[PDB]
């Protein structure tokens, strides 16, 4: 009941939201281009263990985060996924790889993060490198829909709680412009959408990178604000 919003989170700190059985966000602020913005990652319950997705957009969140896990959830984080390059993906990998965690990636997240001068995850995901291509993992499915809002962004489902995570490449339904599109791929981004939209009618809620969850329209509501940031 009520998703935390960005004036319910001080910079620092971490909250979560159960989503679904064994399915919870997390959520967490930070500065950034002169404005405070809110973050959600993924943590979803694998057996007796958490797999974890994204990071909390840095090391000190992302420190606030593990802690969060352990008080309001008490299993341990023994794997992560990032689902792009940015910092608030992988910002805060280095305090997961200090807990035990291990972190994934897929081998272009990993060079992209490289280049970019990013904390890089550890081990690279395997048969996500190409526009469609999909694979389990643990509890998960990752989605690789094509270019987006990063040219490597992947999508997170879980089939067990028909949960729907789109990290950067989802806005959420208040949001009007299309965000950072400094790496995006502006063209590419509605077949992409479109992708995710045929891969998964089933989802019932949709969880964006920043802000409110919803239902499926906010893929639709992503392919509209995109193609009007397109057009100026
Ligand atoms: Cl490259
Ligand atoms: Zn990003
Ligand atoms: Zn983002
Ligand atoms: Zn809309």
């Amino acid at each position: 009941g009520e998703y935390p919003t960005v004036s319910e989170i001080p910079v620092g700190e971490v909250r979560l939201y159960q989503i679904a059985d064994g399915v919870w966000s997390h959520i967490a602020t930070q500065s950034f281009d002169g404005a405070v913005y809110p973050s959600n990652g993924l943590i979803v319950r694998d057996g007796d263990e958490l797999l974890l997705i994204d990071t909390a957009w840095g090391a000190k969140n992302t420190a606030a985060l593990l802690a969060e896990i352990e008080k309001q959830i008490g299993l341990p984080v023994t794997r992560a996924v990032s689902t792009h390059f940015h910092d608030d993906r992988v910002g805060g990998v280095d305090v997961l790889r200090a807990a035990g965690v291990a972190t994934y990636a897929s081998p272009s997240t990993r060079r992209l993060a490289e280049v970019e001068g990013n904390e890089i995850p550890t081990h690279s995901l395997e048969g996500l490198s190409s526009s469609g291509d999909a694979v389990r993992f643990g509890p998960v499915e990752l989605f690789y829909p094509g270019a987006a809002h990063s040219t490597d962004n992947l999508v997170v489902y879980v089939p067990s709680a028909s949960v729907l995570y789109g990290g950067c490449a989802i806005h959420e339904l208040s949001r009007t412009s299309a965000g950072n599109v400094a790496d995006a791929d502006l063209a590419e981004w509605p077949t992409s959408i479109e992708r995710i939209q045929q891969r998964y009618p089933e989802a019932q809620f949709v969880i964006p990178g920043h802000g409110l969850p919803g239902g499926l329209d906010l893929l639709k509501h992503t392919t509209n604000v995109v193609k009007a940031h397109t057009n100026r």
